[PDB]
């Protein structure tokens, strides 16, 4: 239940948005090409999203631009072509919202079709 846990894959694998709302952390589900599947209300509240409007949005592209680097969508994509994501690090988010700094977990999830990007504010 807690950010940076050791089997947070297997916790959220269940969850629908419901339950993904009620979680401590910012919780964004992914596909492959970085199309956004899940948006929980903790991420809504750091970065101003509306859910329902970026669901179907492609994260990397359109939604989060400053992402777009060697140093998040580089290791995204490294981690999708290897088939197995898990990494953290400092990032700052400043797109259309005030620059926030926060961390950031980005872990394959069990379906192995999708992957969750994770984020606390620091
Ligand atoms: C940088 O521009 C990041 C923007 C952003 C990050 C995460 C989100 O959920 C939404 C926008």
């Amino acid at each position: 239940v807690a950010f940076g846990s050791e089997d947070i894959e297997n916790t959220l694998a269940k969850m629908d948005d419901g339950q993904l709302d009620g979680l401590a952390f910012g919780a964004i589900q992914l596909d492959g090409d970085g199309n956004i599947l899940q948006y929980n209300a903790a991420e809504s509240d750091i970065t101003s999203r509306d859910p329902k409007q970026v669901i179907g949005k492609n994260f990397f592209k359109d939604v989060a631009p400053c992402t777009d680097s060697p140093e998040f969508y580089g290791k995204f994509k490294e981690g999708v072509a290897s088939g197995n994501l898990n990494t953290m690090f400092e990032y700052t988010f400043d797109y259309q919202m005030t620059p926030t700094k926060v961390k950031v977990h980005m872990k394959k999830a069990l379906s192995g079709d999708s992957y969750w990007v994770f984020v606390k504010r620091v």
